[PDB]
């Protein structure tokens, strides 16, 4: 078990995100 996953250098894309920081 070794995980490669970041979500960080890949997922954000800031959709999503960005808008539910406005909450919107």
């Amino acid at each position: 078990k070794k995980l490669k996953l970041a979500p960080a250098k890949l997922a954000l894309l800031w959709k999503a995100l960005a808008l539910k920081l406005k909450k919107a």
